[PDB]
């Protein structure tokens, strides 16, 4: 038994089903009074709600999925045939994922793969017939913000004004991927801050915007 099962069995008792909102406050619940993950968060899930709605992305890349909680928090407000594709690496947060969208109602707009990014990346173009990404959620491994934002502009899946969001910059922290994206003339940042009452602890949110290589 792991902490995302008792999640959705937690969403299951205490949401109603096709209702995006009630999952996502049921889990907002769980995850402040009764077991933490690190994903969820109100003033986090704000300011993925703003960059959706500023920027009505028709396909959305999220690297990293635990429970569903940021699927489900973004596919809510995607458009009528936008779509968000989701890599997870972890075969049992993948399918708990795909789980809490067939709770929320959203699974026909999400497509989980399950596999490394690294390994995934450079094939949605042939595979899924990618062409360039509107939004990049870095949620995933660390280690990996860096190194997979390099293969996604290796791959041409970035465009000018493609926007990266990546979550937990400063806990646990991805300080190679701050400096690389902040010091590049490829990408506009602007960092939103994010104080977890919770936990005493400072920590942020960056957004940056592709400008194409130039
Ligand atoms: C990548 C990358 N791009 N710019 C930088 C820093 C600002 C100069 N780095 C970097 C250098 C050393 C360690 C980790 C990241
Ligand atoms: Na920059």
């Amino acid at each position: 038994d792991t902490k995302e099962q008792r999640i959705l069995r937690y969403v299951q008792q205490n949401a109603k089903p096709g209702d995006p909102q009630s999952v996502l406050e049921a889990i907002d619940t769980y995850c402040t009074q009764k077991e933490w993950a690190m994903n969820v968060g109100d003033a986090k899930g704000q300011i993925m709600d703003a960059v959706i709605r500023e920027y009505s992305p028709s396909l959305v890349l999220e690297l990293g999925a635990y429970c569903g909680y940021s699927a489900v928090r973004m596919a809510r407000l995607l458009q009528p045939g936008a779509r968000l594709l989701t890599m997870e690496i972890n075969p049992d947060c993948a399918a708990i994922t795909q789980q809490m969208l067939n709770f929320a109602g959203l699974q026909d707009k999400v497509t989980i793969l399950n596999g490394a990014s690294q390994d995934l990346i450079p094939q949605l173009k042939k595979k899924y017939d990618v062409d360039t990404l509107d939004m990049v959620f870095l949620d995933h491994w660390k280690d990996r913000y860096l190194p997979d934002t390099l293969l996604l502009e290796k791959c041409g899946l970035l465009r000018k004004g493609t926007v990266l969001l990546a979550d937990n910059v400063i806990v646990p922290g991805t300080p190679d991927f701050l400096a690389y994206v902040r010091g590049s003339s490829s990408f506009e940042c602007t960092h939103y801050s994010s104080y977890l009452e919770y936990m005493k602890v400072v920590d942020g949110l960056e957004k940056a915007i592709y400008q194409g290589p130039s």
